[PDB]
């Protein structure tokens, strides 16, 4: 996606669904989505490492299928050793875009949601793309 488009993609963005959310501080799946929250987004954790507990103000699920409402962006924080056990749920909740983090890059799983019709952004931070695209 170029800049333009996922700068308007991003702004209108309302709900991001963190796969993998973590509940300690210093991970990624724990201080990005924080980030996120700050800027205004209904961040909906999902793990099922933690499932029930309250992370980001929300309880976490275990499923992508156990969200109540629809996904703007899917931040994907799981191994691309276990994104292929995912493309099911994923496919089935059908998120306007699905975002994988840092060091995750996955060609089959890339190109399914591709071919779903589901735009994909890899190998990024959300994070810091964020930053960048709004305060420059």
């Amino acid at each position: 996606m170029n800049d333009q488009e996922l700068r308007a993609y991003l702004s209108q963005a309302k709900t991001i669904a963190v796969l993998g959310a973590h509940k300690d501080p210093s991970r990624p799946a724990h201080y990005v989505p924080r980030y996120l929250r700050e800027q205004g987004y209904r961040v909906l954790p999902v793990n099922p490492r933690f499932q029930g507990e309250e992370l980001f103000g929300e309880e976490a699920v275990a499923s992508l299928l156990d969200l109540k409402e629809p996904v703007d962006i899917l931040d994907v924080f799981r191994p691309p050793s276990a994104l292929m056990d995912h493309l099911p749920e994923v496919l089935a909740l059908r998120p306007g875009l699905v975002w994988l983090q840092s060091g995750i890059r996955h060609p089959e799983f890339e190109k399914a949601l591709k071919e779903a019709g589901i735009p994909v952004v890899a190998d990024r931070c959300l994070m810091v793309e964020h930053k960048r695209l709004f305060r420059g």
